[PDB]
This record gives structure tokens, sequence and C-alpha cells, in this order.
């Protein structure tokens, strides 16, 4: 005898476990146990994944209900699991979206300049360099301080909350509350700071004083700042880092994108498709009894949407493990989710990767890992898959 299959299978972000393809072929929805001891339904085919994500009766918000089967412990207040809902209800969705587009004036040039500066600093210091801690993460942090309108010097201290805030823990985390409360107090100060007049925080600070938003809570405005900084920085930093590993281990691609950088957007889209950055399925709570494949999911049950299950499905993406720049369905992957909760930062995330990769390939065309790949240390019990260091030479 053995215990029910447990998730996640592996914290390694450089290879997909063979088990995923066996699950998808034999039982594309099947029961698993999460780190809390709860049972869940693990969905691993493209067809089923999309079904769940496009059916709002599979609820994000209700994942936070008391007594529900849980993937992990909350690290935020329960109302924040409905953060986009709350933003929408307060009439802030359009404003938020306008603030976090990469099309803002000078923002792409800021990204380019910062990428180049970080890489020049590595080149000056000499190999080996750490491309996570000294490239991808500072580039993500700088980008988000600019997007928010907050001082660049405040980036590092906000960033130091993230190794805890994005944990995927069986139990509540005392440090996550200490850092949340501190970060909310910082964003509440920024809304009262007259020097802050640009970016998402400058726009929220104006809307706060506009009569049409007078009944929006000060808690919501501060929470938008904290959440969009942390979600953006973790997601862009982790995605770039793991895409950089995928590129380093494909020199033929690395060399084609060096030689024809116009193919960088198509390459980033494929890097998005194969990316293993999300460590867990996306959770949803069934709010009705709903047939999914061969399983009738019951009201109150937890469903986990495995992005890599969808994104490696050979029925949808033939030769799924290959990076193919000419696919007919290139953006139809689920790297940014699907449906009501589709990533609001998708365009920003794509541009951060594109510019980071362009900059790196121009400055370090001979980039390679400086350790054998098996020596990378994968962060455990986290909402992302990430190596703790990414040592490279060039
Ligand atoms: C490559 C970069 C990124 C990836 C791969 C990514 C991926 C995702 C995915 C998969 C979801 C859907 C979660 C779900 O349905 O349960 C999502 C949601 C979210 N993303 Fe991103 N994201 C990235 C960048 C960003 C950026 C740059 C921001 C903000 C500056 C951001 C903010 C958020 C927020 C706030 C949500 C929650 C939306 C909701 O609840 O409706 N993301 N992201
Ligand atoms: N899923 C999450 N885990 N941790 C967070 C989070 C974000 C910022 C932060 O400072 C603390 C966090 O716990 C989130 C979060 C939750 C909702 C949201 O719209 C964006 C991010
Ligand atoms: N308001 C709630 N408090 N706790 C729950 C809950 C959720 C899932 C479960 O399996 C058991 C519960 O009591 C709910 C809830 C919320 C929505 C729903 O469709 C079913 C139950």
């Amino acid at each position: 005898a053995t215990v029910l299959l447990e998730v996640p299978f592996s914290a390694r972000g450089d290879r997909i476990p063979d088990a995923v393809a066996e699950l998808r072929t034999r039982e594309p929805i099947r029961k698993v146990r999460t780190i809390t001891g709860a049972e869940a339904w693990l969905v691993s085919s493209y067809a089923l994944c999309t079904q769940v994500l496009e059916d709002r009766r599979f609820s994000m918000k209700e994942t936070a209900a008391a007594g529900a089967p849980r993937l992990n412990a909350l690290t935020v207040p329960p109302e924040v699991v409905n953060n986009m809902g709350n933003i929408a209800d307060a009439g802030l969705r359009k404003a938020v979206m306008k603030a976090i587009t990469p099309k803002a004036p000078g923002l792409e040039q800021f990204l380019r300049d910062t990428a180049n500066s970080l890489l020049d600093n590595l080149i000056t210091e000499g190999a080996p360099a750490d491309l996570r801690n000294d490239f991808a993460d500072p580039l993500a942090t700088a980008l988000h301080c600019k997007v928010l309108g907050i001082p660049q010097e405040d980036g590092p201290k906000l960033f130091r909350s993230l190794s805890i805030a994005f944990m995927s823990s069986a139990d509540p985390i005392p440090a996550a509350k200490i850092n949340w409360d501190r970060d909310i107090e910082y964003m509440a100060g920024i809304l009262e700071n007259p020097n802050i007049t640009t970016g998402l925080m400058g726009e929220l600070s104006r809307l706060r004083k506009d009569p049409a938003y007078s009944h929006v809570s000060d808690e919501l405005f501060a929470t938008i700042g904290v959440t969009f900084f942390g979600a953006g920085v973790i997601s862009t930093g982790s995605f770039l880092t793991t895409a950089l590993i995928s590129l380093i281990q494909r020199p033929q691609l690395r060399n084609l994108l060096h030689e024809k950088p116009e193919l960088i957007p198509a390459g980033v889209e494929e890097l998005l498709r194969i990316n293993l950055s999300f460590a867990d399925g996306l959770p949803r709570l069934a709010t009705a009894d709903i047939q999914v494949g061969d399983v009738l999911v019951r009201k109150g049950e937890l469903v986990l949407v495995l992005l890599e299950g969808a994104n490696f499905d050979p029925e949808h993406f033939p030769n799924p493990g290959s990076i193919e720049l000419d696919r007919p369905n290139p953006t139809s992957h689920l790297a940014f989710g699907r449906g009501q909760h589709f990533c609001p930062g998708s365009a920003l995330g794509r541009r951060h990767a594109q510019i980071g990769i362009e900059a790196l390939l121009k400055k370090m065309p001979g980039v390679d890992l400086a350790v054998p790949i098996d020596q990378l240390v994968w962060r455990t019990r986290f909402q992302r898959r990430i190596p703790e260091r990414l040592p490279v030479l060039w």
C-alpha cells in the first residue's frame, strides 16, 4: 500500500516530470493530496484545464472560505484573494490597466537602460555572475518601482518580503503578516506623499482624492500597490530566470535569436509556453456539481489547474517539449491563465522578458552555465519554481 498521490511532484523548474504526460494520457483529472492534507482534483489536459478556467462556477474567491479544502495556507487577508474583483467593484480596473502597460512613455527605454547597466556591472566584476540575484530580480524590481512611481531605492526592501510572501506553506506564516502590515503601511504613506505623482501609485493617489472614488477604502488603494508590486516582481523575476536557463540549454536557439533578434518575441512566447515557473496548479473551488471529463466534481471540492499539463499537451501543441517559433497557435498557451482571472500584467511581463533577453544576448552572446545544471538549488514549498542562484560565465 501507498498514500494518495501527493502534489507538487517536483520543485525543479528545468524539466517536466515524466509523470505529467502519463497522468494526462491515463487520468487527465484525478485525485491528489496537497501539502495541507486536503484532497483536490488535479487537471492536466489542455481541454480540461481550459474548461475549468472558463467556467466561473470554479471560483477563485471561494478558495479562501473557512473550512474549505486548501492547496496551501493564506499569506494575505482572505478578501485579497478576490483582489481583482475588489478592484473592479471600486471602478479601478481601467486605471490599473493603463498604469501597468509597457507602452507608457520612456518605460521600455528605462527597461533597456537598466538591463544594460546591470549586465555591464556583471561584465566589469568578471565571471561567474548570478543571473537571478544580479540580473533578473533587480531588473524586475526596478521595473516595478518605475511602474508604481515609487523611488528605486525602496525596491530592495519591498523585495525582501517576497521569499516569504510567496511561500506555499501547509500552515500560516507569522513573518508573512509582519511583512504584509509593514508593506501596507509603506504604500499608505506613498498615497499621502506629494512627491508621488507618476505610475500606478501617482494615479491611485489622485483617484483617492476624486469625488467619484470617495467611498473606496484606503485599505484597497494600499493593497493594490502591495499586491501588484509583489505579483509582478515575483512573476517576472521568476519567469525570466527560468527562461534564461531554457535558452542557455538551447545554444542553437540562443544563436538564432542573437543573429535575428526580431524573432525574440516569438521565442519569448514559446519560452512562456514551456515555462515551469508556477509551482502549483491554479486553485479553484467548485461552487456546483460540475462534470469535468470522467469525474463529477462536487460542490465545495478543490480543483487544481496544472498549467504545464495544458502547455505540454501534444494534442494541442505537437512536439510539446520543442521550442518551435512557427506554431499556428503560439499565444494559445495558459502561461498567463485564461478566463476571468487572466493575468492583468501579461503585456508587461512579455516586454520585461523580451528586453531582458535582447540585452543579454547582445552583451553576453557566449553566456553558458558555470556549474553543471544539476547543481542548481531549487526553492521548495514556494509558489514559484526558481533556482536560488543562477551562476553563468560568458
Ligand atoms: C511572465 C510574467 C507573468 C506570468 C507568467 C504571470 C502569470 C499569471 C497567471 C497564470 C495568473 C492567473 C492566476 C489564476 O487564474 O489563478 C496571473 C494573475 C495575476 N497576475 Fe500575473 N503573471 C506575470 C506577470 C504579472 C505582472 C507583471 C503583474 C503586475 C504588475 C501581474 C499581476 C497579476 C495579478 C494581480 C493577478 C491576479 C488576477 C486575478 O485575480 O484576476 N502578473 N498571472
Ligand atoms: N497569491 C499570493 N501569494 N502571496 C501574495 C502576496 C502579494 C504581495 C505581498 O506583499 C504579499 C503576498 O502574500 C499573493 C497575491 C494575492 C492576490 C493578488 O492579486 C496578488 C498577489
Ligand atoms: N461560505 C463558505 N464557508 N465555507 C465554505 C466551504 C467551502 C468548501 C467546502 O468544501 C466546505 C465549506 O464549508 C463556503 C462555501 C462557499 C461557496 C460554496 O459554493 C460552497 C461553500
